[PDB]
DNA sequence: ACCGCTGCAAGGAATAGGATACTTGCGGGCTATATGGCGGCGAATACCC
């Protein structure tokens, strides 16, 4: 809240999120395993500024990905505006049933 | 000599992956209703006395 420290490791306790509008960054680590409702919760999470936030996602090698996680990973990246959620979720529709 | 604490299991949300019950086509193994040929002849009816 204060700020004095400027990036933060964390395990998905993050997910619910307190974001203050300092913060206008995310960067990932692991990218081959996590729901596509947390993917775009915590794109979103950040921001609540006018400032540009950004979203850096770091995968893996792209081999070491399994078909489902390629999925995941270009239907997230296929989409990127506002009001991408309940599309997201409507899509999720039909992947997990 | 009593207590609030740490810590160590028990039960919820997200992914990969084999086991294994289930379904199917077969291969061999078995059981069980006609219509263009005559001629001769002898027996068997039919007949009308």
């Amino acid at each position: 809240h204060h700020q004095r420290f400027n990036v933060l490791v964390c395990t998905t306790i993050i997910e619910t999120g307190i974001d203050i509008p300092t913060a206008n960054t995310i960067i990932i680590e692991r990218a081959d395993h996590f729901g596509l409702a947390q993917l775009h919760q915590l794109r979103g999470r950040v921001g609540r500024s006018h400032h540009q936030a950004y979203a850096w996602l770091l995968t893996p090698h792209p081999k070491a990905m399994t078909t489902d996680a390629q999925k995941r990973l270009e239907a997230i990246a296929s989409l990127e505006d506002l009001g991408a959620g309940f599309a997201l979720a409507t899509h999720d529709l039909e992947i997990r049933g």
